[PDB]
């Protein structure tokens, strides 16, 4: 699924991701954005042989399983296929482990080089929220 910018920013908010661990709502639909484009099927092979998946691109390295990366966990308890649903309750629940695991939204490198220190609330701008 390809959310509107708007609907994930509400799906987002529903799931409790507004302000979790002082992150608001703009920050994590910037993320969103710059790594899927708001495409919960989106994949990214990486070159140590992991996989990032979903609207988060979450990776197979730490936190969830595909089969397919060796010497790898599964921290969030998932198949990392969950995380391509149009639903995004699996990507979001795994999101708030990884966000609360020391780094904060720096654990997306994309969050840090296009999202940090921006005008994040413009990614929630004139939304019904
Ligand atoms: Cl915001
Ligand atoms: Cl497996
Ligand atoms: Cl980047
Ligand atoms: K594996
Ligand atoms: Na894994």
């Amino acid at each position: 699924k390809v959310f509107g910018r708007c609907e994930l920013a509400a799906a987002m908010k529903r799931h409790g991701l507004d302000n979790y661990r002082g992150y608001s709502l703009g920050n994590w639909v910037c993320a969103a954005k710059f790594e899927s484009n708001f495409n919960t099927q989106a994949t990214n092979r990486n070159t140590d042989g992991s996989t990032d998946y979903g609207i988060l691109q979450i990776n197979s390295r730490w936190w969830c399983n595909d089969g397919r990366t060796p010497g790898s966990r599964n921290l969030c308890n998932i198949p990392c296929s969950a995380l391509l649903s149009s639903d995004i309750t699996a990507s979001v629940n795994c999101a708030k482990k990884i966000v609360s695991d020391g780094n904060g939204m720096n654990a997306w490198v994309a969050w840090r080089n296009r999202c940090k220190g921006t005008d994040v609330q413009a990614w929630i701008r004139g939304c019904r929220l």
